[PDB]
């Protein structure tokens, strides 16, 4: 369950949120394919509650209604001509598996669902699977609203409804063979693997017994008993009773004290400087790097509502998220996500966006098409952060550099700080309040090398700075503070 199932050479999966099927699959042959990207994590396939109030926000996709193929991103058809035409061009799907619940116990009943399946929460009906109310934890459940609310008691965590979702009874087998008729359905489709949502409220044995029950990859794309990756959803900052250790027999798990702490660091607040990342990983309380999923945002907490509060980082703080982005990929700590967006109309009142619900770019509900621009970058409000040069080379710089060694770290004590990938890449950052101007031993072979931070290599051109190594290794790299992307990345592949 550990390993990605990547093409060999891929290391990074891309989350494209809110994506329709046929967008991601026009992405991976137009654009993940050829850029080197590991694959792509889809928004839940499966059907969930059409919530009107508010008009459609992004968060109705966590509330399932049935496991038909069936969604604002597209029917089975559309889903299984999406991961047939990515894995033909190397590219993985994983699916977000929303497993623990099924929607709120107050949604009114009726067929208001993306396939128009009839379900009555209030019964706990839900024929289209079928779920009864024998299906759900109302009776073990001991806390007085049914709802979880106290995160001190683990117990009450797995049992009781995250904010009155209805909370599914993982420990029954009916319910565990629908889940995995699920999954096998989506694996033999050809996915490669699953975020598993909310494994924080799933026994870890339970999980388990889901597991248990699923095919190996399809045969057609993946060797012989291959497994599907999983990386299970737990939001562990440290405290609580519940640690995402727990989960490690059953794949990796999302480490969110990585973005917390890496926008915490690259924003200078708390007395946090780029110097100390030093020994980054386990050295700062992270989970084992072999276990974990990392990623600077997330599609939750990039609203500023989640895991990581205030610090975290996103496309609307484009200069820095691609600094952290950057020291992220180049760093070989974990398996990295990198996240793409849509933009939407925030509006802050006391610190909170009220608009924080709003879906991805629609036509009166119907989700919009990802257009190209002329630049390579995305029309219709979708950002396509993984099309930012800046990020898309280092996603290249990342495969680039796999299996080598952290090494040649320079840090001038302060915002100042440079590393090396064994002799394949070098990557220089300056986040100080003055120019950093210097010669640093990069462990690369001598030659002229193209910033991928600031161009790209054509032919034997480079569209931006060139960097120059010396028969010693050593190259002098210049770093203004007042830089648009005060950050420079040169590895084998950008070689003259
Ligand atoms: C910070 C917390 O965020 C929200 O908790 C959720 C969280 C959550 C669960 C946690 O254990 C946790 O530590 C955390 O920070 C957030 O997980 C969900 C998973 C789902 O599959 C579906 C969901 O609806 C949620 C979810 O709602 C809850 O907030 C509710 O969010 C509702 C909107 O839905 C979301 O914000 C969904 C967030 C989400 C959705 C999927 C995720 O994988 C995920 O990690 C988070 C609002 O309408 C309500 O007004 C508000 O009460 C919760 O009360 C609040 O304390
Ligand atoms: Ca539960
Ligand atoms: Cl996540």
């Amino acid at each position: 369950q550990y390993s990605p199932n990547t093409q060999q050479g891929r290391t990074s999966i891309v989350h494209l949120f809110e994506w329709r099927w046929v967008d991601i699959a026009l992405e991976c042959e137009r654009y993940l394919a050829p850029k080197g990207f590991g694959g792509v994590q889809v928004s839940p396939p499966n059907e969930n509650v059409a919530i009107y109030n508010p008009f459609r926000p992004w968060w109705e996709r966590y509330q399932p209604v049935s496991y038909k193929l069936c969604t604002r991103s597209g029917n089975e058809d559309e889903f299984r001509n999406m991961v047939t035409r990515c894995n033909n061009v190397g590219v993985r799907i994983y699916v977000d598996a929303v497993i623990n619940h099924m929607c709120g116990n107050a949604v009114s009943a009726g067929t208001s669902s993306t396939c128009g399946s009839y379900f009555n929460p209030g019964s706990r009906d839900f024929p289209a699977v079928p779920y009864s109310g024998w299906d759900f934890n109302d009776g073990k459940c001991k806390t007085g609203s049914g709802d979880i609310e106290n995160y001190n008691d683990a117990t009450q965590v797995r049992d009781c409804r995250l904010t009155g979702l209805l909370d599914l009874a993982l420990e029954k087998d009916y319910v565990r063979s629908k889940i995995a008729e699920y999954m096998n359905h989506l694996i033999d489709i050809g996915v490669a693997g699953f975020r598993l949502d909310a494994s924080k409220h799933m026994w870890p044995g339970d999980i388990k017994a889901i597991l248990d029950k699923l095919h190996n990859l399809n045969s057609n794309w993946f060797p012989a008993g291959s497994k599907p990756f999983i990386y299970q959803e737990v939001i562990d900052l440290g405290g609580e009773p519940i640690k995402s250790s727990d989960y490690f027999g059953n794949g990796r798990v999302t480490e969110f004290k990585y973005g917390a702490k890496l926008g915490t660091v690259i924003r200078k607040w708390n007395g946090e400087k780029m110097s100390y990342l030093k020994n980054w990983g386990e050295g700062w309380g992270f989970v084992p790097s072999d276990r974990a999923l990392v990623f600077v945002d997330n599609h939750d907490n990039q609203r500023g509502h989640g895991a990581g509060g205030a610090s975290i980082l996103t496309f609307w703080d484009a200069r820095l998220y691609k600094m952290a982005v950057g020291f992220m990929l180049a760093h070989p700590y974990g398996f990295t996500r990198v996240m793409s967006s849509y933009r939407w109309p925030r509006q802050f009142q006391n610190g909170n966006d009220v608009n924080d619900w709003v879906g991805p770019p629609n036509n009166n509900g119907v989700i919009k098409e990802v257009t190209i621009n002329p630049d390579t970058t995305c029309g219709n409000d979708w950002v396509c952060e993984h099309r930012w040069r800046q990020i898309r080379n280092m996603v290249i710089f990342r495969n680039v550099v796999d299996g080598q060694p952290f090494t040649n770290w320079y840090d001038n004590g302060s915002n100042q700080v440079a590393f090396g990938r064994g002799n394949r890449g070098f990557i220089v950052f300056n986040n100080d309040d003055w120019s950093f101007s210097l010669t640093l031993q990069t462990g690369l072979p001598a030659g002229t090398y193209c910033d991928v931070i600031s161009g790209d290599k054509i032919n034997g051109n480079c569209t931006g700075i060139k960097i120059y190594v010396s028969d010693d290794g050593k190259a002098h790299f210049s770093i203004s503070n007042s830089a648009e992307d005060p950050f420079i990345a040169i590895h084998a592949e950008s070689k003259l």
